[PDB]
């Protein structure tokens, strides 16, 4: 009846006020404001529990807040960022592109929140037993959803100076590795941080740099200063890598992915050091010997990478070691980690190299020449083929899946006349479980 006369039924009153560009209110902000605050909360109990375990106080005066942490924060942020993983990483680069702003500031919150986890897993492992999983877990989730590009161009100045001193961290802590294993091998603070190490910092590592690598977040990430951190990383790692001892044997095959993850991941040519200051991005340039009379720079570019060989070394003697075909324990370092260095090199160089841009050439900084890419690929085929049967191994399959990227280079049709050997071989020796192609 109100209808048939027009008498108009209104909504109850009229929006005094609407904040809907205010971030501040969001789900995803109130989300990580709690987040946050509880991962600082952990964090004073953790740091009160470092002087209380040494003392009288063994009983946790907080065994139901520390509980609820590590049983309840930790499940919920993995599951968050395995569902709404396109939602932070959309930053205005293209994916995501249906909708989706995590903003700024939720960017900004979501790396605020990795740095201080990372505080937080910080030589903790035995102390979160059991769950020091969920912790590298949620580091590998959180990494790979990180956002370095707005974090770089806007972000604050307290979380970038978080990430560069996780980093600066990470990096002491782990050279603090590699000078312990060097000075303690004959037969426990040490034993601690190997495993820390092992533990947390290379599948961390790995995860982090596979995903700039795929993100393109070097050109942007790594400029200042985070250049020299990653050159200590890099030469810290190889050497490791070149370290034989039986404490590293069995954590030789993390380190090999870990440190490709890292080749992907780095902006510089550190095999080509003789032709990096081809690179308008560089460091060397961008900052100059001025700064570094002032940086703790060795203010050389070979000498920031002595024990590290050149690329054309490095081609050099694994094609020696083509031709030789020696036998897997007699020298295990190159088959097992340098394989995978050049494979992640290369397949990131490759666009850099002269071939993609003609023009301009020669004042580049990757001469990979598609000669110089068959002879990659065509050596690591001969040292499968020579090394194939003398008791195979999974180490194997990753060197396949790793020169899956240098596959995509060469066309199959060009791939025969020298891929069918394999086949041949494949033919009378079928009598095999590892497939290849």
């Amino acid at each position: 009846f109100l209808q048939i006369n027009g008498y108009a039924v209104s909504r109850g009153f009229k929006d005094l006020e609407l904040d809907t560009p205010s971030i501040e209110k969001r789900f995803a902000y109130s989300f990580l404001q709690q987040l946050i605050r509880y991962v600082d909360e952990a964090h004073q109990y953790i740091l009160e529990f470092d002087g209380g375990s040494r003392g009288k106080g063994e009983h946790f005066p907080y065994e139901q807040e520390i509980k609820f942490f590590a049983k309840v924060v930790l499940p919920l942020i993995d599951q968050y960022f395995k569902n709404h993983r396109l939602y932070f990483l959309s930053a205005a680069s293209r994916p995501l592109c249906s909708g989706g702003h995590a903003s700024n500031k939720e960017k900004e919150m979501v790396t605020s929140l990795f740095c201080k986890l990372g505080v937080l897993v910080r030589h903790r492992i035995s102390l979160f037993g059991n769950d020091a999983t969920s912790i590298v877990n949620c580091l590998h989730i959180l990494g790979q959803t990180l956002d370095a590009r707005t974090v770089m161009k806007t972000g604050l100045e307290s979380v970038k100076s978080a990430l560069r001193a996780f980093l600066d961290n990470a990096a002491e802590d782990l050279e603090k590795t590699m000078e312990n294993l060097k000075q303690g091998q004959f037969t426990k603070g040490v034993t601690q941080i190997i495993n820390y190490t092992t533990v947390a910092l290379l599948p961390m590592l790995s995860s982090l740099f596979e995903h700039i690598g795929q993100h393109q977040f070097g050109e942007d990430l790594i400029l200042e200063d985070v250049q020299v951190s990653c050159y200590r990383i890099l030469t810290s790692l190889y050497a490791l890598g070149t370290s034989k001892s039986i404490y590293v044997e069995r954590q030789r095959s993390a380190l090999g992915e870990c440190l490709a993850a890292f080749a992907g991941a780095f902006p510089v040519a550190f095999l080509e050091t003789h032709l990096d200051k081809h690179n308008i991005y560089s460091i060397y340039n961008t900052k100059s010997s001025r700064e570094r009379a002032a940086l703790s720079l060795p203010t050389n570019v070979e000498d920031v990478c002595p024990n590290i060989p050149s690329l054309e070394k490095l081609m050099e003697e694994i094609v020696e070691l083509a031709e030789s075909g020696i036998r897997y324990t007699q020298m295990p370092h190159v088959m097992e980690v340098i394989l995978p260095m050049l494979c992640s090199y290369m397949s990131r160089w490759w666009e850099h190299g002269p071939e993609n841009n003609p023009e301009r050439a020669e004042m580049c900084c990757t001469a990979l020449n598609s000669e110089h890419m068959n002879t990659l690929l065509g050596n690591i085929l001969k040292i499968i083929y020579n090394n194939l049967g003398i008791d195979e191994g999974a180490w194997m399959k990753r060197l396949a899946v790793f020169s899956q990227p240098i596959i995509n280079k060469v066309k199959p049709q060009l791939l025969k006349t020298h891929f069918l050997p394999l086949m041949e071989k494949l033919k009378k020796k079928a009598a095999t479980v590892v497939s290849e192609e």
